[PDB]
């Protein structure tokens, strides 16, 4: 199966998904002096007041803070996008060392890791079917960089422990992703794909131009989670990203001068 060790990493996840070489691919090299600004855009609305985290789960390849899509409770509208886009679950991804671990890139520069808010098109119904579709997701990514602590993340960093090995998860309840957005809601966009497979060519891009700041401690936790199951010989969860994928025909637009 796939995953991102030397055997079954992302240099051989085109073999059983050979969208992996497509058109639109992510992460991607965000070149700032290339992206323009795009005076027509919108705008962010991040709606997150009613949010409803449900629970925390170990998938083997990263954490999910999974919450109740089941209504318009926390959306993401505005920007680049037309509709309502409803967030499912957020994840993040991160490295080894504090020099590597985001997916996408500013000027070739890594980040420790990057945050994954993961919304879906409502005008498709169900997640399942907005995948299958070109404007079926917008994924808000958030690059983090190791300095001060950042005091929402903390509730997150604290339970990773009961959730230590694959297939693991906790009740993770009234969890406020409001904490863990930067100032600024300045960003990029381009249309691309999921970064793990099945790599679906579905997601609107849009990445802010803030990082947020996380401790030491913090991604020091991270890297304590395992990739394997319990009662299997220990896996450290780091490294977890895939690198930067060919712009191709895209062009990177920006909502800020
Ligand atoms: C282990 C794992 C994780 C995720 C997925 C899957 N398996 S298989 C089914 C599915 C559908 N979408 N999607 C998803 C994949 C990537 C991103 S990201 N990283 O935000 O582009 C967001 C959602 C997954
Ligand atoms: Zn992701």
């Amino acid at each position: 199966h796939w995953g991102y060790g030397k055997h079954n990493g992302p240099e051989h996840w085109h073999k059983d998904f050979p969208i992996a070489k497509g058109e639109r691919q992510s992460p991607v090299d965000i070149d700032t002096h290339t992206a323009k600004y795009d005076p027509s855009l919108k705008p962010l609305s991040v709606s997150y007041d009613q949010a409803t985290s449900l629970r925390i789960l170990n998938n083997g390849h990263a954490f999910n803070v999974e919450f109740d899509d089941s209504q318009d409770k926390a959306v993401l509208k505005g920007g680049p996008l037309d509709g309502t886009y409803r967030l499912i679950q957020f994840h993040f991804h991160w490295g080894s060392l504090d020099g590597q671990g985001s997916e996408h890139t500013v000027d070739k520069k890594k980040y420790a890791a990057e945050l994954h808010l993961v919304h879906w098109n409502t005008k498709y119904g169900d997640f399942g079917k907005a995948v299958q579709q070109p404007d079926g997701l917008a994924v808000l990514g958030i690059f983090l960089k190791v300095g001060s602590a950042k005091p929402g993340l903390q509730k997150v960093v604290d339970v990773l422990d009961s959730i230590k090995t694959k297939g693991k998860s906790a009740d993770f309840t009234n969890f406020d992703p409001r904490g863990l957005l930067p100032e600024s809601l300045d960003y990029w966009t381009y249309p691309g794909s999921l970064t793990t497979p099945p790599l679906l060519e579905c997601v609107t891009w849009i990445v802010l131009k803030e990082p947020i700041s996380v401790s030491s401690e913090q991604v020091l936790k991270f890297r304590k989670l395992n990739f394997n199951g319990e009662g299997e010989p220990e896996e450290l969860m780091v490294d977890n990203w895939r690198p930067a994928q060919p712009l191709k025909n895209r062009q990177i637009k920006a909502s800020f001068k």
